[PDB]
């Protein structure tokens, strides 16, 4: 869970309601997954962890709601989010 | 001003108080500059423009306050912000 946040590639956030930390390990797995996600209190924790460890936080309200509504922690991201997350990962990971 | 926002490389935001759109034209100028910046309603406008045009919005509270406190529109960014902005530009621009 939130112990894994320092290893997140990015966090997708909706201020100040939602945060979704994304994991990506292209050396091993073809797809990104959700490390941890939450709303309110828990979102604030995830945000605070990311800031501490220098993990990039992207504002994307529709994507954050979508990850929250359809995804699950420790599960590869929903198909409906795949391309938008990939855009983020494309530059972040270069 | 806010007409130039579609050409921004990134927006630095503090929810939901501050937005700073950053311009970068490494083909011509050595340094990034501030395209447009504001707080409250003006921040909301800048954010809305960026979302519409697919400009990446990064949540960085200290940097946003710093750009706001020391920078000016149509001026190369303050020295105190140069390295943090460069980190953002480094991946965004790859
Ligand atoms: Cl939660
Ligand atoms: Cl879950
Ligand atoms: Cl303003
Ligand atoms: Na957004
Ligand atoms: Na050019
Ligand atoms: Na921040």
């Amino acid at each position: 869970t939130s112990s894994q946040i320092k290893h997140a590639s990015a966090v997708v956030s909706a201020p100040k309601d939602i945060a979704v930390a994304i994991g990506y390990m292209p050396e091993k797995y073809k797809a990104p997954w959700i490390i941890a996600m939450g709303v309110n209190l828990r979102a604030k924790r995830i945000i605070a962890e990311a800031e501490k460890y220098g993990v990039p936080i992207m504002r994307n309200v529709p994507l954050a709601h979508q990850l929250l509504d359809e995804g699950k922690e420790l599960k590869f991201i929903p198909e409906t989010t795949y391309e938008a997350v990939g855009e983020i990962l494309l530059y972040i990971t270069s």
